[PDB]
């Protein structure tokens, strides 16, 4: 066991091992409990974020021990991964409070985009970063389901990881239109979805889906999609969402070249493969990274896929103190990556 040290900042007690020094508070809160601090281990500046009231419910108990499941998971160069848990706590019973470090990243999407329209090149190359890291959750049966630029940070090099900050960018401007809607027949590409409207964003430096609700940002998705074919409706299982769809006056796909007029034609077939209303059609992350809008950076042996996960858990309903035990007994069995750098 380490020695800690405790100080305050901004309302709250922080007690972390002597190895973690410099603490500053980032984000003003958009971000968690957050500080940047300097490892004295590597060197290296990292962010430590200790949770909020992480065992005050059966619900926050059950996020927390998610929370740290998915990131002691996460082992990929374009998916956030954990540098390190740690408590101050030396007994369950004493156990309260958790803390997780990572690399500190440099700016969010939203900053970048918000700052420039992005070269084609910068757009390729980021969006192969992101389809690179989907493939890999996926791979695992995972579904981020909140893919938006501010949940994209990218460092000075172009280098980009994929996290979730959880909860300026609205979800739904992002969200796939059959979980807008029914919450029912969905699958992986909920995500690719995702991705669709973001790179159209860093293409034209515009929302793609700036909706005010759910009903706004469905018509603005039908607008350019057009309207859902006999085919699509077809395999629409809620009434009420077929008797809504059917209700509407009928529109008609766009070219998307005449929407995205000027990009790179490649680029173009990429959004119409991953704007496709039908989830059963749209694009896989996996096909889309062997899409030739990639041919510079797509290397088939170098997107590796990941173990998988044991995602058991999610159906179970335990008590407070037995989400908080198991959550303990992964803050013990944690074993640090390798420092090599
Ligand atoms: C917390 C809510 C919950 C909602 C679901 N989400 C999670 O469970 C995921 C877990 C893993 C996910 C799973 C899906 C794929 C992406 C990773 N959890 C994280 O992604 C997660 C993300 C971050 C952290 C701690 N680090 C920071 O806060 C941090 C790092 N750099 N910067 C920085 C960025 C730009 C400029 C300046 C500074 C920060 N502010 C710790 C966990």
């Amino acid at each position: 066991r380490p020695t800690f040290y405790r100080q305050e900042l901004n309302k709250t007690i922080w007690e972390v091992p002597e190895r973690y020094q410099n603490l500053s508070p980032v984000g003003s809160g958009a971000y968690g409990s957050v500080c940047a601090a300097f490892d004295t281990k590597t060197g290296h500046r990292v962010a430590v974020k200790k949770l909020s009231r992480p065992f005050q419910s059966i619900i926050h108990a059950k996020r927390t021990y998610r929370e740290l499941r998915l990131l002691k998971h996460m082992k990929h160069e374009n998916v956030i991964g954990l540098l390190d848990v740690f408590t101050p706590a030396r007994s369950l019973e004493e156990f309260n409070d958790v803390y997780l470090v990572t690399h500190l990243m440099g700016a969010d999407l939203n900053n970048i985009v918000k700052c420039q329209k992005l070269t084609d090149d910068h757009v390729q190359f980021l969006i192969y970063q992101i389809l690179r890291g989907l493939k890999y959750i996926h791979s695992a049966d995972i579904i981020h389901r909140d893919l938006k630029p501010s949940n994209l940070a990218v460092n000075e090099d172009c280098e980009l990881k994929i996290l979730d900050f959880g909860l300026y960018v609205a979800t739904r401007w992002y969200r796939a239109p059959e979980i807008m809607l029914n919450w029912m027949h969905y699958n992986q590409t909920v995500d690719i979805w995702s991705v669709g409207c973001i790179m159209a964003e860093l293409l034209t430096g515009r929302t793609l889906f700036p909706g005010t609700d759910h009903i706004d940002q469905l018509k603005l998705i039908l607008r350019l999609v057009g309207t859902p074919g006999a085919e699509l409706l077809k395999k629409i299982s809620s009434e009420s969402a077929r008797n809504y769809i059917q209700s509407l006056a009928q529109m008609p796909k766009m070219n998307f070249a005449n929407v995205f007029i000027g990009a790179n034609p490649l680029a173009v077939d990429l959004l119409e493969k991953m704007l496709v209303l039908d989830s059963d059609k749209r694009i896989t992350a996996a096909q889309a990274l062997a899409h030739a809008y990639f041919a510079q950076y797509h290397d088939p042996d170098d997107e590796p896929v990941a173990d998988p996960y044991d995602q058991s858990f999610e159906s179970r309903d335990l008590l407070i103190d037995e989400w908080k035990s198991l959550t303990y007994d992964e803050v013990i069995s944690f074993v640090p990556p390798p420092l090599d750098q």
